[PDB]
């Protein structure tokens, strides 16, 4: 699997919405709560993925929060190819992710937070996807 | 040195506020706009930061929002250690930051949006001539190596 593909796809957990994006390489993932599933906010988590990993495309559910034209426009500034209906086969990693949201809920006052230490926990669980991704996408 | 080591503080910009991470070892950015500087929005920015990259130790200042009950929870958790030597890196990168947001500012509407641009275009830009490489780079080749060693 080439290292620039990103899988983007959502999830629902007590009544709120988190997108996921999976680089599909390596299995290491990035997700957030986010207000609602509209363009501007997937375009934003999109613009903040991109600045940190090399996301040269991106594989989507083809919901309207990605059909939408304000996503096209960040793909469009940032570089990134933009290919909906394309399904994961490298979610199963949405199972995943919600199981260790639930080792970890009642750790957190806020489901936001316990998001973000379940995404911690899945790249640091053993080589470890976030071990993986770095020397998938390492140049020199 | 370390590749775990990474410099936070924070910038002022519109009347908003902007948190500010630096790998110190590499020049790699990581900011965003914040409602409020508070200790909520400390620790969320800190447990995201840490879940992406091996956060080892932080130098933040002395800002009561860097030393609240939940920022030290959240630490204590990640396994991060809290510590103008701590703060002149940092402090170059919140005008480095500001310099390239008014270059592209009018590209957006919303600040949080310039910003993440300003992000994107700071951690991907090349350093030198041919053989150069960009921040981006070097924080993976760091850490990769560390990895595998
Ligand atoms: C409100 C907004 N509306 C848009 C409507 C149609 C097409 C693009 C945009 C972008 C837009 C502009 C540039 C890029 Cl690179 C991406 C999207 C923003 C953007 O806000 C977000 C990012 C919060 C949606 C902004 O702050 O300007």
């Amino acid at each position: 699997s080439s290292p620039g593909i990103w899988q983007l796809d959502c999830t629902h957990l007590e009544g709120k919405v988190i997108l996921v994006a999976v680089h599909v390489a390596s299995g290491y993932i990035e997700a957030e709560v986010i207000p609602a599933e509209t363009g501007q906010e997937t375009a934003y988590f999109l613009l903040k993925l991109a600045g940190r990993w090399p996301v040269k495309t991106i594989h989507t559910d083809n919901g309207s929060n990605f059909t939408s034209a304000t996503v096209k426009a960040a793909c469009d500034w940032a570089g990134i190819k933009q290919e909906d209906g394309i399904p994961y086969n490298p979610e199963s990693m949405n199972k995943e992710l919600k199981k260790i949201i639930g080792q970890v809920r009642d750790q957190a006052e806020h489901l936001k937070t316990a998001v973000q230490m379940a995404v911690f926990i899945h790249n640091k669980k053993r080589y470890s996807a976030g071990e993986r991704i770095v020397d998938i996408i390492a140049t020199d």
